[PDB]
């Protein structure tokens, strides 16, 4: 199944933050409106916050996360969770190798802000 | 129900990161084995990261998040999500006021690392 | 925090299913737009499906689960999870006593149907 | 990523329930320690419960859900959610066709029981 694609409420600010846990340098692309809106990158085996940004979900609300390691696309896993019918998290894990920890880049999207 | 309490595997490193979305200055305390192991504070209305740290679950694996504003405990909401049977997120939201957005401090715990 | 309340898309069909795990008879009421739309009662300590029904979220999309034992409301825990940006679960646990297993009645809402 | 595989605590009872939402008969296999422990078959486009059973996770704790239609493996999506650090749900969706609703057979695993 497609992973890493989330429908947010339209025209709504959201936070996006990326963590790294791999020997490989991670590159995280965040697409809004099917166009790159943010790119994060780094290399850590200790959960470094390689990037964090506030974005707007735009007219469609479609947000997509993609991860690559030296130009090679990582496999993704994702889900969305809603607490008290108000607080949203869209979660992505990615795997760049064979150990299937899916933590090589971890991405968290949260909304609402403010 | 109690919220913000998680059982991790023993002696396991985990990431904890906090974001603020409030006029109130947030204090986030992360307890491991019922003792404060990390404290973060900050104030933002725009999802600023107010702390990130890697901790060890220790012998107990008992992790608890507490949030306060002006000496008063915030009301918490929380859940744990597991993706592809491997990637764990422990998620916390907190409410310091009356609008029930539950994003006043947002805490994300993730493991495994590395 | 309020628990057991979910906003579904308006005019959407959804399933609701209740399980019991208690010495006490569970009464599960499912409200749509604040009016009772389905009720299930039963006693099980072996996860019997005390009822399942299909409903429509109607104009409001507001769906609420209540659980009581002999007229006393149980404490509720809940969350909503979305898989592959399409498949939704709204999850409820309830505690009618002191052991905090939160399984005394378990209620699962799923959509879309068909 | 692998989907539909869950690690439960060893030697623990769990509930498994399957719903159908497809014009084709669904066949759901539940494997414990890589061996068939339950099979459910049924057809509904209205969320009928096609099977429900209580199983034991046994010595391995390894539970896997597979779904096939008319012989052919359906694509799966899954996750596990824990509420109040006590109540577990393992959730599976499956897609047998072209619409990507992932509700063709829906499987819900819950523990603990009793
Ligand atoms: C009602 C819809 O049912 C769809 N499933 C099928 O159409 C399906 C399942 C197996 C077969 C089937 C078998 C044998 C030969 C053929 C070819 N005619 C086809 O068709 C679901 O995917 C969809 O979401 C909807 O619920
Ligand atoms: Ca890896
Ligand atoms: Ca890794
Ligand atoms: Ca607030
Ligand atoms: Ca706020
Ligand atoms: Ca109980
Ligand atoms: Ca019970
Ligand atoms: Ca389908
Ligand atoms: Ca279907």
């Amino acid at each position: 199944a497609t992973q890493g694609v989330f429908t947010l409420p339209a025209n709504t600010r959201f936070g996006v933050t990326a963590f790294a846990n791999s020997s490989g340098t991670q590159t995280v692309n965040v697409l809004v409106n099917n166009e790159t809106a943010a790119t994060f990158s780094g290399q850590s085996t200790n959960n470094a916050v390689i990037g964090t940004q506030v974005l707007n979900s735009g007219s469609s609300g479609k947000v997509q996360v993609q991860v690559s390691v030296n130009g090679r696309p990582s496999d993704l896993v994702s889900a969305q969770v809603i607490l008290t019918n108000e607080l949203n998290f869209a979660l992505v894990g990615s795997e760049d190798g064979t150990d299937n920890d899916y933590n090589d880049a971890v991405v968290v999207i949260n909304w609402p802000l403010g």
